[PDB]
This record gives C-alpha cells, structure tokens and sequence, in this order.
C-alpha cells in the first residue's frame, strides 16, 4: 500500500507514534517518506548482506528474520516480510523497540540527514489529526 501523507500521520497517531520517546509526530511522517516514500512493501538489499523492509525500511540484522541474514539478533521476534503488510502495527511495534534502544531516530539513515533539524512540522500541515 502507498499511504497518502495525511493519512499514514493518523495511522501513526493512532499506534502511539506522536510524542513517542520525545519525538512529533512529523519526524515519524519526515522518516517513512524519506525511507520508503510511504510504500509498506519498500525493499533494500545492503552491501552486508542485510535488507531494509517497509514502511520504516527495518534491518535485517537486528530487527527482523528474512531467513537469508546469517546472524541476524531478529531483536522484533518477527518475519521481515510481516513489516510489508499494509497494516502498519508490525513495523510500528518494531520502530518503538529500535527508537528506545539508545541512538534515538538517528538509526535512520534518512531522518538524521533529510529530517534532523528541519521543520518536520510542515509534514503534518493540513491533515485532520
Ligand atoms: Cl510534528
Ligand atoms: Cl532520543
């Protein structure tokens, strides 16, 4: 599913994205445009071996199991492929894990270089949240 800007940021609001960990809401939106440009069934491979899945473009080393990632922690305790549904619990449940795990939203590649400092506000301007 491509989700439209306005409705993938209620989708997140309604998941508990907004505020998550001191976070808006128009970083998570900033993020999944930046990463997928809102395609949940988004692919990547890396030159490690590893692949990003989703909306969020989760790694394969750490987060989920693809089944082709030797040494993968799948710290999501989750197939990759759960992360391209168009149900966006599975990669909502897994974002809130890795957002914790210390580094914040700088574990995305796309956010600290396209969102980090930038007013991420304007990604939610107009929609009915
Ligand atoms: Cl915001
Ligand atoms: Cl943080």
């Amino acid at each position: 599913k491509v989700f439209g800007r306005c409705e993938l940021a209620a989708a997140m609001k309604r998941h508990g994205l907004d505020n998550y960990r001191g976070y808006s809401l128009g970083n998570w939106v900033c993020a999944a445009k930046f990463e997928s440009n809102f395609n949940t069934q988004a692919t990547n491979r890396n030159t490690d071996g590893s692949t990003d899945y989703g909306i969020l473009q989760i790694n394969s080393r750490w987060w989920c199991n693809d089944g082709r990632t030797p040494g993968s922690r799948n710290l999501c305790n989750i197939p990759c492929s759960a992360l391209l549904s168009s149900d966006i619990t599975a990669s909502v449940n897994c974002a809130k894990k890795i957002v914790s795990d210390g580094n914040g939203m700088n574990a995305w590649v796309a956010w600290r270089n396209r969102c980090k400092g930038t007013d991420v506000q304007a990604w939610i301007r107009g929609c009915r949240l």
